[PDB]
């Protein structure tokens, strides 16, 4: 009737704003806060009184005319974003396609950094200010992210600066906190990146079947009609919400929490503690949850899917369903497969069929058919303890600096920023991943790559500058891992010219934190490989050692300019020498 009633009424005033707020700020990611908060409440406006009187002008208007419309009164658009006054010209949806092919994943704004003593200060005086402005910061930054969790992270901030602010010691109570959620903000929002990538470059029926992978390893007792219909909700749930559909895309997914809980007996144990907790808690809760116990009467899978005469038959009658089923029952068993070796192991199980049952005796050959998993499953599992060995041996930042090295060759001509960004997202896979009990390695390492090379594909889709990347991210969303990993030295590189500057330092890297010292080493790294591509990572680990020593060294001198002007250049010609 009135959908922008229907959803006020729905999701109530204070989460009806806060959505509204987040898809303001992912669109138009560069307009001052105050705007934003301006235009939320013109909308809000609109809406109340099109709630009290849904026949009244202009409430019948579809959502996105509404919010397409108020961005568009938004003052020094041309000025602002003078690629998104043309989007302003086009009717709806085509209007809306334009805003969201516009969004930046990296509009590399400033960090946030917590500012405690003035954060706490700014929180007292006024909340909601306060908080509004951090979903504006972060969905700004993230302009895909995940809208309703959004909100849940807001309530965890305010419970943050709620336990700091009167706290004794202030900072050391708010830092580690501030710290740990910006961590899961980036984890969240990559999770995020990789559902509506997903979308974008693979479309639905590649989510559906990430999706059915996924939640039947979660949901191993829930029967295939219940997985079906959950995937089915979620996937539109998703959809809205990478299509800028926020609102509805909260309505849908409060509806399929509940359904869920409704339903907890015929899907998991373990959705117990999610269920009894409040609205935003619940479906945070639901999304993360843990996998359930196997049940004890798992089906043999020979009979229908390798043994059966009719297998041919099932298929052609209809193949997205004997397939889901399939995907379904192998899923559903392993708990110890990533969800792209899943999937992986899908297309080979429907590749068989499609040649078997060409074939002029389809079972004899079909029924060898799960045999042919093996080589699929032992790949990732060696590639793994492989990583996991080094990792252990060597630590964060050296894995980190073996990543930058094995990516800068992969890919020379992307921009150091991010092959330093990536190296690092790359090399917290292991620090993650690697402690886990055994069985558990290996989903969690390729799940997490998953979502650090879509990070790459995202970047390298607003700034190509690599074929090999291109191919890997847009031949099979299922491949993209094995694709990145065959990868070798780009040979028809031309070495990047030496520029000593590059590799010059000064005192001011001394009062960085680790954190950044190292950025500016890595990045020094990267830079070491583009210019002598050929040099083994065992020369490049060598030619920086000697560079951290020199930069150790240079910091604690009394007089710490003169000791990197003196030092730098010797070093910084010697250790071309040992890149040869
Ligand atoms: C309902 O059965 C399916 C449908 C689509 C699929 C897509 C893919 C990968 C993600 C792809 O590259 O398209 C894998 C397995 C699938 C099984
Ligand atoms: C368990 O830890 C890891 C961490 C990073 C990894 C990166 C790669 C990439 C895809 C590569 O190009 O080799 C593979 C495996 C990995 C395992």
């Amino acid at each position: 009737k009135s959908e922008i009633a229907h959803r006020f009424n729905d999701l109530g005033e204070k989460h009806f704003k806060g959505l509204v707020l987040v898809a303001f700020s992912q669109y138009l990611q560069q307009c001052p806060f105050e705007d934003h908060v301006k235009l939320v409440n013109e909308v809000t406006e609109f809406a109340k009184k099109c709630a009290a009187d849904e026949s009244a002008e202009n409430c019948d208007k579809s959502l996105h005319t509404l919010f397409g419309d108020k961005l568009c009164t938004v003052a020094t658009l041309r000025a602002t974003y003078g690629e998104l006054a043309d989007c302003c010209e086009k009717q709806e949806p085509e209007r809306n396609e334009c805003f969201l092919t516009h969004k930046d994943d990296h509009p590399n704004l400033p960090k946030l950094k917590p500012e405690p003593d003035a954060q706490c200060a700014a929180f007292q005086e006024d909340p909601d200010k306060f908080l509004g402005k951090y979903l504006y910061e972060v969905a700004r930054r993230h302009p895909y992210f995940y809208g309703p969790e959004l909100l849940f992270h807001a309530e965890e901030y305010k419970a943050d600066f709620t336990e700091c602010c009167p706290a004794d010691d202030k900072l050391a109570c708010l830092i580690p906190k501030l710290d740990a959620l910006k961590e899961r903000i980036l984890l969240s929002s990559a999770k995020e990146r990789l559902k509506c990538s997903s979308f974008q470059n693979f479309g639905e029926r590649a989510v559906k079947a990430w999706s059915v992978a996924r939640l039947s390893q979660k949901f191993p007792k829930a029967d295939f009609a219940e997985v079906s219909k959950i995937v089915t909700d979620l996937t539109k749930v998703h959809k809205e919400c990478c299509h800028g559909d926020l609102l509805e895309c909260a309505d849908d997914r409060a509806d399929l929490a509940k359904y869920i809980c409704e339903h907890q007996d015929s899907i998991s144990g373990k959705l117990k503690a999610c269920c009894d907790k409040p609205l935003l808690q619940k479906s945070h809760c639901i999304a993360e949850v843990k996998e359930d116990d196997l049940p004890s009467d798992l089906p043999a899978l020979a009979a229908d899917f390798a043994e059966d005469k009719e297998i041919c038959k099932h298929y052609k009658d209809a193949k997205d369903v004997f397939l889901g089923t399939f995907l379904y029952e192998y899923s559903r068993r392993h708990p110890d497969y990533s969800v792209s070796l899943l999937l992986r192991i899908a297309k080979t199980y429907e590749a068989t069929l499609e040649k078997c049952c060409a074939e002029a005796d389809p079972p004899a050959c079909y029924r060898t058919v799960f045999d042919q998993f093996t080589p699929l499953v032992e790949e990732p599992k060696s590639l793994v303890k492989k990583n996991c060995d080094l990792f252990e041996e060597v630590g964060e930042y050296d894995f980190q600096n073996a990543l930058i090295v094995r990516y800068t060759k992969k890919a020379p001509q992307v921009s150091t920023p991010t092959l330093v960004e990536i190296g690092r997202t790359l090399g917290k896979v292991g620090s993650r991943c690697c402690k886990l009990p055994e069985s558990e390695r290996l989903p969690c390492s390729e799940n997490h790559l998953a979502l650090a090379l879509n990070r790459l594909c995202v970047l390298h889709e607003k700034t190509p500058v690599s074929e090999k990347i291109t191919k890997c991210c847009t031949d099979s969303l299922a491949e993209r891992r094995p694709c990145f990993s065959a990868l070798e030295l780009d040979e028809g590189y031309v070495p990047k010219e030496f520029k000593a500057e590059t590799f010059t330092f000064h005192a001011d890297i001394c009062t960085l934190p680790e954190d950044e010292k190292q950025i500016k080493k890595q990045s020094a790294l990267a830079e070491l490989v583009k210019h002598k591509p050929k040099a083994t990572k065992e020369q490049l680990k060598t030619v920086l050692g000697n560079f951290s020593a020199f930069v150790a060294k240079c910091c604690g001198r009394e007089d710490k300019e003169a000791c990197f002007a003196e030092e730098g250049p010797k070093l910084v010609a010697s250790s071309q020498l040992a890149l040869a």
